[PDB]
């Protein structure tokens, strides 16, 4: 009767279809971590602890504009925020901090079948117009060919080189140019830099500002990973590197690209201008479907609700991106101008909080569960095997929640790529691993703050009794409801080795 | 190498998922009917040609709006831009009207005498709504008119009220016994004859009016294709439908809208007493809250599956292209979702009758509905359809299940099944084929509504019966061929189905190359 | 390369058979217990102690015949053998005890042997003066639960007749002796659930402290609960198999089972009762039951029959023993083989040879899948505990799941979903170890040492002794991960707690 | 109800196992083909006819023992038996004739000059083996001859040494000196195994070409090659059958490690397989045939090539009217392994019950037909078949799809080389296939696959090739009914081609039977 019981039962999919009941409640909890870009909308402390009532876990900064100065305010307030309603361990809701590189670009009527000169020449830097047209990217010619599409102004405009310090193009699709307009290369090697001069000094900036996370633009290949993560250095090494994919290359290469990130964003806006708009949800799917296969974390973003940025309710298309990225798998969902400039940005972030929770009971994990232990090698790791036998156990008795200690959140990273039904209360000391915790499908992160007992197995059970106290107070479950415990066998990390079903105090 | 065929050989949906790839190419033809809403953008002769050959399938006329004489005009308008391809057989493609009935809608009156003046309705503001005639056509920012006579007494105190497409909200502060007093909660704009939505309210308007009824004998008359009943609560709200249509439309299509939380929880006996569904997203997103529609979209799609009954998909597919030349990407989303779900059609609106890229709209979901189809995962959806499929004696069933199955073997360019009423093609088309099922029939009606099929491109061969049974079979299936090759769905030396009677009941199945 | 570890990894069933090596050699670990009838062939102290070493897990006494006098130097000699290991516990294997009982009978009378009309009658007179005109039985209800055309066997099925008196035609005709047994097939016998020497010999078991009674042709749920009833509280841990011997008893399996804890598949009699060519339906029926239940399950009768006679198995024999394994029963049995037999210990190193063999040939993949789907969801700690326990185990290919259990609950709860790794039940109960076998993949063993005074000591205690067994018979090796279940207090019923343990 | 359908109906196999129902009959028609080994027992006309009318398919006469003359005695009796009823084509069912051969065995002498003559060996005692023919008579409790001359070369000291289907247990210039290891009564000419040694008879020997010609002058349908170790004894069988012989079906009889070992080549190289389980459980040991049994069987259907399980699967028949419970369960499970054909040998060829062993196979492989899970079976040879442009593979897939949704009665096939039936048979249907020819050999060889009825067409070809096809329908329906597999009313499938000739089947219909 709750939570779409009913329709998890079902022995087929199309059952499950068939039996998903709008008239049953999903449970409190919502496990899909909701990122929302900051901006003057949502800047203020006061308005910043309501999105964080309203859901938000992650916050984040486009760094494609602003200046470091207001970045750092804009940080200075998300804290302020967040730490209001710290006094109460048990409420406190960690919030992590997101540094969005601006990443490297291409910039600068116009009738279709005209004819366009594309000039290197630093001499029309400033004199651009419907015959010759600048760009700063200097080595064009080496990457595009004869026949190759070029795109400017967010897709808007469309030219085609007809020969190859210059490059005689048709114009295909026609439009209004102005002065330094975007320029992206369909299918083209892009050799640009894995990091702009502006991406090195705004992620050293990162590290100034203890930030959880980087989303590094325009992502290729492994190597442009491994200098983002040069650049974080030793001072960084903790910081997550979340790759974003937003062109053909960073599709072809994605398997690379995954092994050396922490976790990847589906980049829809780019993506779509890059291939054709009707293949993103390929994409999108593809990349979803092989981060769940890797246990990586994935953000679906770009446009999910984008209506609200103007009106108070979404669009049906809108409703139904939010609950599919949900169903496709994604640990994340986002938005960008809906929170960051929108007239409704608290609306917009209830709604992704509200569809996700819906799109989470609606999840077949009969099928999914089964897949992913398929799929899933045998290895002789204890945590891994721990966490599978959690998990399943979790299913046998429809388990309130799977607490689990960890100091470096893998443990609980391990239980989340099962895709557990109950909500995964991570219960560490480590505020960084608290607020980077957000990017799992199923964490909800509790920071405790209780002193070390004397005796170490005093110490643990303190821990899980104040994941029982949280989920208890935040209506997960209640006293005689079993919950799944993790624990390891002696302190420090990788230990993790034990799982008990325990009855909620 | 291309239609996913990596993707299609996965063990499991997770790994299908992960073999989902923008490098492969699909198929020339697309299966999901695309159903487009005639109005000024789209209804000219000309217009209506590039509408045709940008995808579109079925004509869909609003009365909600406009008078007989208009719409008259508007069904003689699609048959000249539908007949002028009648002249090269080959390339022929019908087109399906269906009427799309008013129903019991809730609607204000005129913003200050003006069909397009506004007013700003301010958060926390009072704004009473009057049922007095007089003010039929003096709405303002103070006093607002609607045509619902009983709304006092299906209302409460607390009660909220929703006006143009859910986007103004209201609470009953005061009631009265011909006015009600309420407070602005979300405000905005605020234009003439804009919906009402009375969620809470167990709204008493008839199911079938008496406008409704003259609408739907004017369909009988105009040879519609289908009805798109609106508002469907229940059984009896569609067996009045038929009634209408009576012995004369017996014939005519009546696919129940389901908009409403009663026409959900009764969906059941509403499907059994219909043709089809559609899925009309935009009041059902209004009735009941916004995050659960796609819960109820998937649920009547899968019953709709389970039943072979088709479903259509609606509202606000592609919205944002009424002002933009492209879609966002939740839109391009959204397509490709409805049709991995199930949905025999999709459908546009504002997007088509009335806003400034009707063309490039169209042209949208046929690109989209086309990649989403060989994205499905047609091995679990076949095993699935097979299992929770009854076992029978109906040797059609047997040779349809047999022909999906054989097109399955050999990776047909198609499923070629000539039929007279059409059930032989739907039945195949149930089953969910990968291959486009080309429905050669001499029936206009029955290639007009075959468009309600997931998979059937219908033809409508117009050459007299042969004197030669054979001979006549093999003109009609030669005439497939044709056209598969002129569409580009195969070519000489392919491997097709072909589903035909035997003697002079489709129970033959052949596995025949393309000439 | 081993255990059949290619064909483990198979994505079809299929592709699974296809895979299956006769060059993969299996693991140490035998998980299918296997009963042993005791006879003339194997009911000396020095034949029992090589039985023991060739894979006897429980010796069966046949109560058909044999004094109690007889039976108790049975047991004894049983039970000599078994201690003769006791000295080292970490090698000491449980040897379990099984009475089955003689059970309800319909016999003839005395002749006079003899070579159609033939008349059956109840007149005591006709008792001693049995011949071709007219047979004497003693089951005075016949004509109730008889109708016109109602078959009738005489002797092991040997001679059939086709229907206070009875008129009969001879279907198949032969030697007919004195007081032989009779079957009616399809007919609802209404003898007494137990007769009154299985009374005298059930109380016989009670005294003697058997582990295990085999209740003979069992048609229902009341006749379960009389065979309860005559063991009574002294008897309550006894565990009562059913043997299921007849078309009643598959009807109305579903209660049987619902009363038993376990239950055999009586063959012998139950292709008399039914068409033989239909037996192999009710094995798979009731196997599959029995695990959907998470009950034991023996199959009997006729496994290895050429044995008696010859020092190897036919291949119809070698198969059965093999797909009875494949089929999911918990147990294998062995008769006349080793009762009378002239190559008793052959039989026995044979079925753990195949068992094992087997064992390692099952489809994990789908047996598990399967189980899991099946297995309902509920609050019970216990289960939810034994299932991740089987998940973890099959994740990291665990040496063994070490189960603490006093009564058995515990290992039984892990062993209904077949984990591959053997169960390695620790107990302090001795009954408990011996009635553990019982169940597939449970290898028992008796902790000796003595309760300390830490409970928590006398957990790691007990858990160390699992690990050394499992070193010793060469289950695993320091380093490997095993899985080791253990409960939140003393007592029964509080296993709750899974963990990944590295082998010391 | 019947056959099995509510455990058809399962969604897991362990469900299915549940609801397997004893109460639930099965259809009148047997899938699974029953290979006879023909001998004293069942060699004359008269108890042929009732081995036909048991349910006899095939045939087989071992050319380890007897002359031609005696063969061709036999093979005479078997026609003139099978063509007693003939005159009613309706009724006629074709019986196939299948050579097994000698092969590179190893043979012992005569016992005391007597083929009949034993000695009882006592267990412990001394024996000496002996390649000197002055002993091959003259066999007895202390001196044992033996025929492979070579046997000294490739034996060492230590060696095990098995006489007499393994049951004789024995331990080691011209000679061998050995102990009893297990005893029992020694006869004449018993078969010896040397599992720890590489036996190095030739593939066909002189023998063996003898008999192979012997076999093409009669006229066999299939040849049962013993001892098949490798892909190239398979070609030299087929060589020395030559182009006279190039229609006769290759069975490669495996029975040795290295026939397991290189089984897919042989396969390859072979038109069917025969598990000869008896020979197999003395060179590998006995525990793992069943693993040896399933692979082969699986390969095979995996293959979409014939596979005959064989030997002792009814033993206890030899001298009783019914057969041990473990002999009931091994016919049942060849049967859902997916054995094609299942074999008796003494149990018809010498045994005291013949007609009851044939009987007994025909009823348990009816039984376990039905309790197949062919929602599973179906599945996974539909997933594991290699992906084709092959129109004849289409329409045979989607008979057999058609043939489980309206629960069809029969798959009617016409077939001129069988192939078309032999598609059909691939996919394991559940209703029978009633495979209509006019080509005898092609009738009587359909018997080796899973399902197919053959039935042999002897109406004349009517000029209008359509109204020929029409016949043909129509005489396969007379069949069914006549048989009791379908009544009027049922549906049943019909598949023919487009034209005449082999490999032009391209039609499927789903009709009611007149």
């Amino acid at each position: 009767q709750t939570q779409q019981l009913h329709a998890a039962m079902a022995d087929t999919f199309l059952e499950h279809m068939c039996r998903l009941d709008i008239d049953s409640p999903p449970i409190t909890a919502r496990n899909t971590g909701i990122i929302c870009t900051i901006g003057p909308a949502s800047r203020s402390v006061e308005t910043l602890k309501e999105m964080i009532k309203s859901g938000m876990n992650v916050a984040r900064l486009n760094f494609s504009h602003g200046t470091h100065e207001y970045h750092a305010e804009t940080i200075k307030n998300v804290r302020t925020a967040t730490e209001s309603f710290a006094s109460d361990p048990i409420l406190y809701r960690p919030v992590a901090v997101a540094l969005d590189t601006k990443g490297p670009e291409i910039r600068t009527e116009l009738k279709k079948g005209a004819t366009l000169k594309i000039t290197l020449d630093n001499a029309y830097m400033e004199k651009c117009d419907e015959n010759i047209l600048w760009l700063d990217y200097k080595n064009i010619c080496k990457v595009v060919e004869v026949g190759s599409k070029i795109y400017v102004d967010d897709g808007l405009i469309s030219l085609q080189v007809k020969q190859k310090d210059f490059l005689v193009t048709e114009v295909e699709n026609g439009g209004s140019l102005g002065s330094k307009k975007g320029v992206n290369l369909p299918g083209a090697a892009v050799d640009l830099p894995a990091v702009s001069e502006k991406d090195i000094q705004d992620l050293k900036f990162g590290v100034e500002q203890d930030v959880d996370m980087v989303f590094a633009s325009f992502i290729r290949k492994a190597s442009d990973v491994h200098e983002v993560r040069k650049v974080l250095g030793e001072k960084g090494k903790n910081i997550k590197i979340i790759s974003k994919i937003e062109n053909h290359e960073g599709v072809r290469r994605f398997d690379e690209i995954l092994e050396a990130s922490d976790g990847i964003m589906v980049a829809r806006g780019d993506l779509g201008i890059e291939i054709p708009a009707e293949k993103v949800f390929l994409a999108q799917k593809m990349m979803i479907g092989r981060c769940n296969r890797a246990g990586k974390p994935v953000i679906c973003a770009t446009q999910m609700l984008e209506s609200m940025i103007k009106k108070p309710r979404p669009t049906r298309a809108e409703g139904s991106d939010v609950a599919n990225a949900v169903l496709d798998g994604a640990d994340c969902i986002m938005l960008s101008g809906e929170t960051a400039k929108g007239d409704y940005p608290l609306e917009a972030v209830r709604m992704q909080h509200l569809i996700a929770r819906e799109a989470e009971a609606a999840i077949y994990h009969l099928q999914l569960f089964e897949e992913l232990r398929r799929l899933a090698p045998i290895t002789s790791d204890p945590t891994e095997a721990t966490a599978v036998g959690a998990v399943e156990a979790s299913f046998k008795c429809c388990s309130g929640a799977i607490i689990v200690l960890t100091k470096s959140g893998r443990s609980a990273h391990q239980v989340a790529r099962y895709r557990p039904r109950a909500p995964i209360i991570a219960v560490t000391r480590n505020p960084q691993t608290a607020r980077q915790a957000h990017l799992y499908r199923g964490i909800f992160p509790v920071l405790c703050k209780d002193p070390v007992q004397e005796a170490w197995a005093e110490d643990v059970d303190l821990r899980v009794n104040f994941a029982m106290n949280v989920g208890k107070a935040r209506g997960f479950f209640k006293k005689g409801d079993v919950v799944i415990v993790l624990t390891g066998w002696r302190p420090g990390s990788g230990f993790t080795n034990t799982m008990r079903v325990v009855p909620v105090p």
